[PDB]
């Protein structure tokens, strides 16, 4: 008994201990700002440090949709630029005197997520592990996306910095103690967006691993994959991201700029390495372009004859206002348009377009693409974003048709679609180009709750293959008849209804472009199918499942962003563990 | 007259309708072309100044300055070849230093 409580005791002090740590992503994504609130286990050895399980790693919260970080600063303009700034010259260096006022309306924002991350905490942790939660702090890292990406002049980076300085101020109250520092809270590039998601997959999936189970070290002293690595697209609101691997020894023209993912330090020196394509473009998430495409679209006269704009891309009996409006389908089965200029799909867009933007007035090549997509950067806001000589939208639910105006618009512009420099700078102008100047053998999973409805639609009406493998003639002759449907109001509101006596569906405001999507779908498969190497196969998911058999968290940056942080051991036991939330003193 | 001693043959060879990056890219066609690189032209072409014999010599410096000024210095477009100033943020030498400055 005493021999053993010696032992006992003796191993406690020589071996290593478990302990329970928290990890918020905050997405400061164009639609909204969100928590995303992550558990890891954490291990403490001797003469080691401490460090995460990265397989530990799994959501416990998603947090609710407050206002974007748009909103904060354009708020912030509003009132201290003076109304309409989106129109006239605004002197930028008078907005230096607003910078304590920028802090204060960003402090209402990160109050409420501060206590959203608090209440999903409090809810889903029992006594014992919020002990080891608050006693080893809370790494916070906001990341802003495409929603902002665009923003003009510095004060995007302005804000940022106060949104550290407010993370790094916690409630003393609730005991937890949130942290971050520049590298953890920043902007993340449209690559960066890409990558992380693309880490996500395969880190979920369990094909990136360093372990034996995932890894095999070659002949050659270098460690491969056992599984290939899965490429992944991601259609945001309002961008979306292309990832994938190359095949070995691709050889690639000299302007496409491929990602190492140790040369350039996503990933650590003993995980498998790759080269790997990471390009997202602007305008390409749901909401941009829907309300380019409308733009586009309905001031070209093949569709806009006297008044009337006949959309493709919507249903035969459906038809609504002509602008870029936020669409609500009523249950009165009208569709009410909001011209309330925040919630027109236009306003990041447009807004970009203003002659009073440095990024135009100084770059004619930015004037050109604003302009290439029906954008005059001379006329004030409201005209930018005006469907000139349009009263209503009609549908004529044509599919073939929409897709290849989503082909000429969206994935094959003349000029870039505007705000890509970066893709551009990668060597690509229009997503057309990425599987023209790269391609890869392999197998990509598509992603975003927008591409998912497209493909679970065509499904659940069983004009799709359970077992659908990524066959794109197949997809589009499901998107051939089923949006062709007929629009109908009934006493239960507006239905979609198939043709051929094939069923029905309700008609809502997040389904009623769908066949859009369904477009881009095709769009894109197309252009996958015609590159010099095809992705052996393709799917669509939302999550993944876990060793468990429930997911551990969803596709996305969030958790690739985290594992960009921590992977590296001795970095990150130095800033999450050392410097810490002690550092804020 | 040789080709390869010819100091447009850099830019005069980027500049091809056949290279996938005028083929492909507008924006870049139109850099060229903003040059008086014509992209569809043969190479000869491409190269050559058009209706123009001779080059005399003017010797007037703020005239040279001012072409300078609006060719190299501060251009229309963006001169071609120029994707890696421009994703830094800068198009033409002009907006270094309106953008940055130290
Ligand atoms: N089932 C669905 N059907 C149709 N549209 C959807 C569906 N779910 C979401 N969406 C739309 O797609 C977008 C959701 O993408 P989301 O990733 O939430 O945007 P975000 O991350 O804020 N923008 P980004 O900066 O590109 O990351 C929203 O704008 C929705 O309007
Ligand atoms: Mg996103």
């Amino acid at each position: 008994v005493g021999k053993k409580h010696l032992q006992t005791l003796r191993n406690l002090e020589t071996r290593c201990h478990d302990s329970l740590q928290a990890l918020v992503v905050i997405d400061a994504g164009s639609s909204s700002t969100r928590t995303n609130v992550f558990l890891a286990k954490t291990r403490s050895c001797p003469n080691k440090g401490r460090s995460i399980d990265p397989d530990s790693i799994q959501l416990i919260g998603a947090g609710k949709r407050f206002a974007g970080l748009r909103v904060v600063l354009e708020e912030w303009l509003d009132t201290y630029a003076g109304k309409d700034w989106e129109s006239r010259p605004v002197d930028a260096r008078l907005l230096f005197q607003y910078v304590p006022q920028m802090h204060e309306g960003a402090k209402k924002l990160m109050q409420l997520l501060e206590e959203d991350t608090v209440a999903i905490l409090d809810s889903q942790l029992n006594e014992k592990q919020k002990v080891q939660v608050k006693a080893l702090g809370i790494p916070v890292m906001l990341c802003s996306t495409a929603g902002v990406r665009d923003f003009h002049e510095w004060y995007r980076d302005a804000l940022f910095v106060l949104l550290r300085h407010l993370i790094n101020n916690p409630s003393p109250a609730h005991g937890y103690k949130f942290f971050t520092n520049p590298f953890w809270t920043r902007p993340i590039t449209g690559a960066e967006e890409g990558l992380f998601a693309f880490i996500t997959l395969n880190h979920l999936s369990r094909r990136l691993g360093e372990d034996p189970a995932r890894s095999m070290i070659d002949e050659y002293g270098v460690k491969q994959s056992r599984n290939d690595l899965a490429g992944v697209v991601e259609v945001g609101g309002a961008s979306a991201q292309i990832v994938f691997p190359l095949q070995e020894g691709t050889v690639l023209p000299s302007s496409v700029r491929a990602v190492n993912l140790q040369r350039e330090r996503l990933l650590p020196e003993r995980y498998p390495s790759a080269d790997v394509v990471s390009v997202s473009f602007m305008q390409l998430g749901m909401a941009s372009s829907a309300g380019l495409f409308l733009k586009e679209l309905c001031s070209n006269d093949e569709f806009l004859q006297g008044g009337i704009c006949s959309n493709p891309c919507l249903f035969k009996g459906f038809q609504q206002s002509c602008s870029a409006g936020e669409v609500e389908v009523r249950p009165d089965g009208s569709a009410s348009v909001n011209e309330d200029v925040r919630k027109n799909r236009l306003k990041p867009l447009a807004t970009y377009c203003s002659v009073n933007n440095p990024e135009i007035s100084f770059k004619v090549t930015n004037e050109m693409q604003c302009r290439e997509n029906s954008i005059d950067p001379t006329k004030p806001l409201a005209e930018r974003m005006k469907i000139e000589n349009c009263s209503i939208i009609k549908g004529t639910g044509n599919f073939d048709k929409c897709v290849s105006q989503v082909e000429s618009i969206l994935v094959a512009p003349k000029l870039p679609l505007p705000a890509n420099i970066e893709a551009a700078s990668s060597g690509f102008e229009s997503v057309d180009q990425v599987f023209r100047f790269a391609s890869s053998t392999a197998p990509m999973i598509v992603t975003g709750g927008g591409m998912l409805a497209a493909i679970n639609t065509l499904k659940d009406h069983r004009l799709l293959r359970s077992d659908f493998s990524g066959d794109v003639e197949e997809l589009a002759e499901a998107a051939r008849e089923f949006c062709s449907s007929e629009v109908i109001i009934r006493t239960d509101g507006p239905v979609i209804q198939l043709p051929n006596a094939r069923g029905e569906q309700k008609l809502n405001s997040l389904n009623f472009d769908l066949c859009k999507t369904m477009a881009l779908t095709v769009s894109l498969l197309r252009h996958m199918a015609a590159g010099e190497n095809q992705p052996s196969f393709i799917k669509w998911e939302k999550s993944i499942a876990g060793p468990d058999g429930k997911p551990l968290a969803d596709l996305g940056w969030q958790v690739g962003v985290i594992l960009h942080h921590v992977l590296f051991t001795e970095e990150w036991g130095r800033n999450a563990y050392e410097a810490g939330y002690s550092h804020n003193l």
